[PDB]
């Protein structure tokens, strides 16, 4: 859920991480337990 992006100092964007964050979730589900 992106919202006026800006160039920040130095970090990628916190819409970049929330898909690889997502895909972990997604994990959970392949790996029939959590991760942590």
């Amino acid at each position: 859920a992106p919202l006026e992006p800006e160039y920040p100092g130095d970090n990628a964007t916190p819409e970049q991480m929330a898909q690889y964050a997502a895909e972990l979730r997604r994990y959970i589900n392949m790996l029939t337990r959590p991760r942590y």
